[PDB]
């Protein structure tokens, strides 16, 4: 569906409009042509009318192709680029490359397959092709559609329909972009109870985390802005319910997961630490409680308030911050610590999966966090018959209380921690392409959530009048649009496609 | 299409078309109505923007109507009225005013709409425009201009067939090689140019052919040298000249049927009128100068002996022409205009039915002092051949005092359409090409050293002058016409 007043609002500017925007853009060509989609759409278009760019244009998207392909299909098309692409004779011969590069193409059947060759690609279409791309039309195209993005979207654009969860500080709405029709989520974070209890910093730090961070096993932000009584976060719709939802609520009579399913899981939240790791983010609230899935039973990590970034130099941060009972020993020693924590919270969140309590924990126990902290630092994990001997040895292994034994982050990779045998049915590229079939879809009658009629009210925020720093922080907040995730909207709803036109 | 040289027609980067950008000097007439590839565009440009749907449909709608075989026309009105101008219509365009909406729904004729679409011009001349001007199509409009401008000499064309000799050069058929169209080429011999001073008269031709945009004057395409040659690229007129047609089609019945005549004469009208409203003399008229295309249709020729008159000046001066065809004021030495060609107009028409001049008998040669003396003062006598239209309309053509003759008055011939010897041309199918020519040429049938000369800077730079290269109109109709335009003008394939 759509809402035709505000889709009336979407439309290209005159190219004067565009200047100041040309003067401040950065101009990179992984930033513009490979990561912002829109730009990639058009330098794609460029390419594919020259013709003297047709080979390089085709290998790539052929690459692709082979990339996010079934196995079966995978050898087959491996030999039908290779006749295309890299036999001199043929019509689409990429006579650009470097003959080394071809003649390693031509060969093996690895996994590594292609990688080498993209690069290649890559890297001579960011040279003379990419510097065309800026000297033609499809740039200042770019420009329009970048103008757009920057235009004021925020509350009157979007409808609420439904409340998918809610905590102590606010509520997550289902809503729709009325321009488009696409679904997204909702966060209303409350101002007034956000000033009482402190709650700034936090409400930033997730901002900023998910803006910067684009990755299908995150919860990504499509737009931030502000209402006079919220801080409005809009992100990846996810229908699903939280993981501790399903542990607990689903099933009652046999809470937890089968292990396949926990081991799906698993994979996904290692894939998305990796994610944050690899760009020196540290989560630090790792718990089922935060996991999410979306209607196709895939899960994202979601909840980035205490989340740290390490500055350039900075290997460690330090500090008590999460849950009882997910925080490592090294943080509750007060150490300075790195990534380990996230992969400990890793550990209690897999035996919580399999088991249905905690590992520190009775079921129902409710300790001193004193006593908790001890049991985390002093005593060792008991594992159920409900456990496998891979299970088990996968949890000991990220259960461990010296980070440095503990299995995680290594050599810029979780690639070390796939090994282990608890994921040796799950194929990777798969995985990370999205393409596995997920082994619990959820159904679109059900509300995953707590019954609306069941929801205690919370008391109302008295006396927390508004300086200037509150206001001035709201502003901060209040960013707008992200590009990335509103250029895939503008493509996925039609929009695009509809609005880039030419000749009809 | 050869696909070396169609290679070489491709857009430049935007960044070389900022010199262009800096000097070109167009306005919106120049630039989207007369400029076919800048009329496209702007086409395109205000098709895309939806507030200005109504104002393009109606023109083209309109330039349809204007050119539709007649039996097509009252429906074409009837529908054009309801989308447009009607009470509730569904396209209509409230930026005209009431007066020119209900005159347009009232009445028949041939300019039916012309007001409106004055009037549909004038809006889309002002902020449509300038919309268009801060677009994209705009900026695709200079690179075509650039493209335009580009080196386009002798080794883009291909010669195949010779159409005709002359004194100074040839005419070959040839073959644009990246886009295959088929032109006319007029070679110049540098060295008999220079030797028999020919400079002016190529030089003047050059700048007048290029200047003129009609369907009844040979179009001018390319004008480049080589070594040897100054070469004008233009229409292709296959069919062979009138001088060829009268005699020697039919040999034992020379000379044209009246209609047939007449046809030819109305073309011929049209094509001074074009020369004489940019005040030119063309001083040449002659059934050897009249060429006919392939479908049948005439076009004039060599304008090497022409004149431009000055900004003010409506008079000139200077014997030129060919002796029979030259007006007395012209034999007397006096100052003349424009109706020195309608002399030769009835001279060339008194022919085509005569099949003889009307000063010289029968294959009789004569001392130019006995044919002077009789084009000055002798009375044209008219044989039966002639109907009283015909010899009335040469009468008036004939008239030996300038002020008492049939020709250019008040900015057009209009006066002289109205003469009943055309009582049954339709001057808008005329004007337009759409009349079915009376005679179609068949192509199977072909209707047809100097020494010690050594070159200066004078000369080569004179040569440089006249190699001024493209000429924007034509060039741009060949792009869109061999479909050129429309494979480069694609966004998404
Ligand atoms: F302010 C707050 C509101 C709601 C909560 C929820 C409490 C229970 N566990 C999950 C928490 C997050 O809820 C969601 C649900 C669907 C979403 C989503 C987040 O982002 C994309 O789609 C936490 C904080
Ligand atoms: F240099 C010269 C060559 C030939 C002549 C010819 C002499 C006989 N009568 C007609 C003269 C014009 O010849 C043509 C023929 C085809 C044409 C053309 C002109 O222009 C476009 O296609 C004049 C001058
Ligand atoms: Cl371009
Ligand atoms: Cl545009």
């Amino acid at each position: 569906s759509r809402d035709r007043k505000y889709l009336a609002r979407l439309k290209l500017p005159p190219l004067s409009k565009c200047e100041a925007l040309r003067e401040s853009l950065d101009l990179g060509f992984e930033g513009m042509c490979l990561e912002q989609p829109i730009g990639k759409r058009l330098f794609q278009q460029f390419l594919r009318t020259h013709e003297q760019h047709g080979p390089a244009l085709q290998l790539w998207k052929d690459i692709e192709d082979y990339d996010t392909a079934d196995d079966a299909l995978r050898p087959q098309k491996a030999q039908a680029l290779r006749a295309a692409y890299l036999e001199p004779q043929a019509q689409l011969f990429c006579s650009f490359l470097d003959a080394e590069t071809v003649a390693r193409a031509r060969a093996g059947a690895g996994d590594g397959l292609f990688q080498p060759l993209l690069r290649a690609v890559l890297a001579h279409l960011g040279q003379a092709p990419f510097q065309e791309f800026l000297d033609s039309l499809y740039f200042l195209r770019f420009l329009q559609w970048k103008w757009l993005e920057a235009q004021p979207m925020g509350e009157d654009w979007f409808l609420d329909f439904r409340v998918l969860g809610r905590g102590g500080f606010g509520e997550v709405f289902a809503c729709q972009m009325k321009a488009t029709g696409k679904l997204y989520a909702c966060k209303k974070l409350n101002k007034k109870r956000l000033k009482k209890r402190k709650g700034y910093q936090g409400a930033m730090v997730e901002k900023k985390i998910l803006a910067k961070v684009h990755s299908r096993f995150i919860v990504s932000l499509a737009y931030a802005f502000e209402t006079k009584t919220d801080l409005c976060l809009v992100m990846t719709i996810m229908n699903g319910g939280d993981i501790r939802y399903h542990i607990y609520n689903v099933d009652e009579d046999n809470p937890g997961f089968q292990e396949p399913r926990a081991i799906f899981y698993t994979a996904q939240i290692v894939s998305g630490l990796e994610h944050l790791h690899q760009r020196n983010i540290i989560y630090r609230d790792l718990k089922p409680e935060n996991v999410l899935l979306d209607d196709d039973g895939n899960v994202r990590i979601s909840d980035l308030g205490l989340a740290v970034e390490l500055k350039a130099g900075q290997t460690k941060t330090k500090g008590y911050a999460g849950t009882p009972g997910f925080m490592a020993p090294e943080l509750l020693l007060g150490e300075e610590y790195d990534f380990s924590v996230d992969y400990f919270a890793l550990g209690v969140t897999l035996y919580e999966m399999i088991a249905a309590r905690g590992p520190f924990r009775a079921r129902g126990e409710k300790v001193e966090n004193k006593e908790l902290k001890q049991r985390v630092l002093e005593q060792a994990v008991t594992y159920p018959d409900k456990f496998s001997p891979a299970s088990k040895d996968f949890c000991e292994a990220l259960l461990q209380k010296d980070p440095e034994k503990r299995l995680g982050f290594r050599d810029g990779s979780c690639d070390g921690l796939r090994t282990h045998p608890l994921f040796r049915d799950i194929s990777w590229r798969q995985l990370e392409a999205g393409m596995l079939t997920p082994p619990f879809v959820p159904d679109s009658r059900t509300v995953y959530a707590k019954n609306i009629q069941d929801v205690g009210a919370f008391s109302t925020v008295k006396g927390v009048a508004f300086e200037k720093a509150d206001t001035e922080f709201f502003q901060e907040f209040a960013s707008g649009t992200c590009p990335i995730p509103w250029q895939e909207e503008m493509i996925e709803t039609g929009v695009f496609g509809d609005l880039n036109v030419w000749r009809p």
